[PDB]
């Protein structure tokens, strides 16, 4: 399946993705293709941070379904 992440910034990144996929594995897919390293990334679902641990199914995120990424610097 596929899902959207809707950056700050404006562009909108598709990634290829498995309903048992875990928040993990998605930050991870980001990282493959935006530099961005996992523990930089925060993921918000219909107003909800997501967990490392959990997965989409979880969350209740099926396909062409948007995700926010917000980063944290720190
Ligand atoms: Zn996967
Ligand atoms: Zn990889
Ligand atoms: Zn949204």
């Amino acid at each position: 399946m596929q899902i959207f992440v809707k950056t700050l910034t404006g562009k909108t990144i598709t990634l290829e993705v498995e309903p048992s996929d875990t928040i993990e594995n998605v930050k991870a897919k980001i990282q493959d293709k935006e530099g961005i390293p996992p523990d930089q990334q925060r993921l918000i679902f219909a107003g909800k941070q997501l967990e490392d641990g959990r997965t989409l199914s979880d969350y209740n995120i099926q396909k062409e379904s948007t995700l926010h990424l917000v980063l944290r610097l720190r």
